[PDB]
């Protein structure tokens, strides 16, 4: 009957840093809306379910924000991997399936020093649309900023499930921007959910829940296609290993380990710790 | 390595009202560690808990992610819920919560579901009385117009941590935003923060200082709020009442309060016991 979560912490090579996520390992007395209400109740960024069936190294999983479901490829899923290793033991490599409704992700997960390092392949990014002149620099002043913030490379939504439109910007003008507009309905005209401010050559960007209220510390959905574009534009090299960073104007700096290989593959990987064990002591 | 505790307060049923994480016993947590799992957890604020010279009688530490909040609010009713159930007994059960030079009386029962808490937070103190130009000016740091204001008087009340209670129409408390800098004009008035209050309706919304997270269910206003109708005649002295919050949030809360006749305010709820948790890191 017992019923736990658990709080981690993903790109995190220490307790209480990087991006706190709250992963209930066995969901299946859950609903929807008991899913969202305890997202809620954690006030973690995110909260992950996993629900499991007959492989015991494939789990269904659900990921909610404050907001709403995101079944989409995230930072949850490397948390998850982590619990999952946990859990079961074992000294080696190992391999995980999480799967999402429109996908699934294959992990690999490694005990290193007090927690884990965990690893996912994103697939492919999709490219999609391209905004115009004017639409680009509505977007920087959505965020206090003027069209010559902007950097030479083109604004582009990009994805590997959730699709962000990149916004490259300056060093300079990252660390003063501020969302003053609503973004719906222009992200919806161009198929993006959300907007990824990037210093493309410091490798560093800034992204926030919907209503530029609270910023994401280090936010995987991204990371994958923020790679994919710096590959693709020449900015970073395909088949080797390098960081983003994320989360330091939260005071969390955090560093996300991200790859493109030659097929076109983005996997994105991080350290791992595991904070506190909670046993539910409501009814199931 | 220890416990901590996850608890609902002016909540009805589990996952509504205000999320509290409770630590039984902080003795070896420096305030650095205790700021430090305050921010982690991410409930608006969290509570420590210290052994005083008394199995019913603890001081406590206070937190929002911002800073410590030393003031008698929300935090001390879930508290007393958590001493109840790990203490046992039948009754009602008697706490002494101390914060800083304030020790509060805090009195707990068990419920069908989880527990009933009150707290004694005194009298209610009452202060500046601004000007129509500067509560238009407040309207407007919330995105509202002087229309907007329903006509009773803002003022700043106090029982330990003060407020400006600024009375807006529902409509208007239903489209707030936080649109400009608050402190030099709080200062002024010697108020903390702006509880946006619709008094018809006995509901209130309020923020941290920077308007981005909004708070459930603000027990620290609560108390003020209370007093404010009583002094306003909005509500009689000596009945117990109640106050609304956290609608906003999909987490509606019930507030009960009483401005008793002998002059102590005082604010209960109920209160749900959620989670205990252990801690994996040192």
């Amino acid at each position: 009957m017992s019923r736990r979560y658990w709080q981690l912490d993903v790109f995190a090579e220490r307790p209480l840093t990087g991006n706190g996520l709250a992963v209930f390992d066995d969901a299946s007395a859950l609903d929807d809306a008991a899913m969202q209400a305890w997202t809620r109740e954690l006030r973690q960024f995110e909260s992950i379910f996993l629900l499991p069936g007959d492989d015991p190294r494939a789990f269904r999983a659900r990921i909610f924000t404050l907001e709403e479901e995101l079944p989409f490829a995230g930072h949850p899923l490397l948390g998850a991997a982590a619990l999952l290793h946990h859990l079961r033991g074992g000294d080696n490599e190992q391999h995980w399936t999480l799967h999402l409704a429109s996908k699934s992700v294959a992990l690999r997960s490694v005990r290193a020093g007090s927690g884990f390092y965990a690893e996912m392949d994103q697939g492919r990014a999709e490219f999609g649309a391209t905004p115009d002149a004017g639409t680009c620099r509505w977007f920087a002043e959505a965020f206090s900023l003027s069209a010559n913030d902007l950097s030479g490379h083109p604004p582009r939504v990009v994805s590997t499930g959730l699709p962000y439109l990149l916004l490259p910007v300056t060093a300079e003008a990252l660390g003063r921007a501020r969302q003053v507009n609503d973004l719906q309905e222009a992200l919806d005209k161009l198929g993006a959910a959300f907007v990824y401010l990037l210093d493309v050559d410091g490798r560093e960007g800034r992204t926030w829940d919907n209503l530029g209220l609270v910023e994401d510390v280090a936010t995987g959905s991204a990371a994958g296609p923020v790679a994919a574009y710096l590959v693709e534009y020449g900015l970073a090299a395909r088949g080797e290993p390098f960081v983003l960073h994320q989360g330091r104007f939260l005071e969390r700096p955090s560093r996300l380990d991200v790859q493109v290989a030659t097929d076109g593959s983005v996997r994105v990987g991080g350290h791992v710790q595991l904070l506190a064990r909670a046993e539910l002591l409501t009814s199931a």
